[PDB]
Parts: structure tokens; sequence; C-alpha cells
């Protein structure tokens, strides 16, 4: 299978994905994150975190009072499964995670933590 994918966070506050599909030959996935654009990290940051759909909203809160030198994460969250660093226009950054930390028949979402972005920008990860 494909063990990765390609996500674009651009200046209209949109992922290029709604929905993300992980094959289970995949024993790791990776996310290549870019960010198309020119607004800057500060007031258009993007991050790409995982996390149940159960601990979603908790994790963006926690982020969202974190601050822009945490990268809006909250440090050491047990909720987050996997993360990639908040970046700006023109920046580029990579995850690699662990798919046994996924199984089937539960809901994942994926979503930016930068204060307000998760309204749209958020989609589903799930394992098939
Ligand atoms: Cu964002």
């Amino acid at each position: 299978a494909e063990c990765s994918v390609d996500i674009q966070g651009n200046d209209q506050m949109q992922f290029n994905t709604n929905a993300i599909t992980v094959d289970k030959s995949c024993k790791q996935f990776t996310v290549n994150l870019s960010h198309p654009g020119n607004l800057p990290k500060n007031v258009m940051g993007h991050n790409w975190v995982l996390s149940t759909a159960a601990d979603m909203q908790g994790v963006v809160t926690d982020g969202m009072a974190s601050g822009l030198d945490k990268d809006y994460l909250k440090p050491d969250d047990s909720r987050v499964i996997a993360h990639t660093k908040l970046i700006g226009s023109g920046e580029k950054d990579s995850v690699t995670f662990d798919v046994s930390k996924l199984k089937e028949g539960e809901q994942y979402m994926f979503f930016c933590t930068f204060p307000g972005h998760s309204a749209l920008m958020k989609g589903t990860l799930t394992l098939k």
C-alpha cells in the first residue's frame, strides 16, 4: 500500500483533504505537510494533529491556550497520537507514526490547532 500522504494547508484555512485512509499493511504512516500561500505562521500557521474523535476538542482547547511558542499544542498531551510542527507559508514538515496506535472501528480526526482553525481545518482518518 502507500504508507504516506501529502497534505496542503492554505491561506484559505483549508486542508486539501477532508478524509485520510490508512492501509492496514502499513506499520508506519507518514504525513508530508506543506503550506501554499504567503501568510506567516503567527497569523496563519498550520499543523497536522491526530487524535481520537473523543479527544479532538480537548486537544484543540488546550492547544489554543499553549501559545505560539509551543506550536499551539499542550506540552506532553497524551491524547496527541501524532503531530507535525506548526508551519507558515512556504514551509514543510513531515511526521511518521506507528499505525498500531490505530484500530478499525474507531474514528480519528486530523486538524490544525492554531487558534480557531479547527472549525474548518479538520478531517477524518480511518484504518482500513
Ligand atoms: Cu491552521
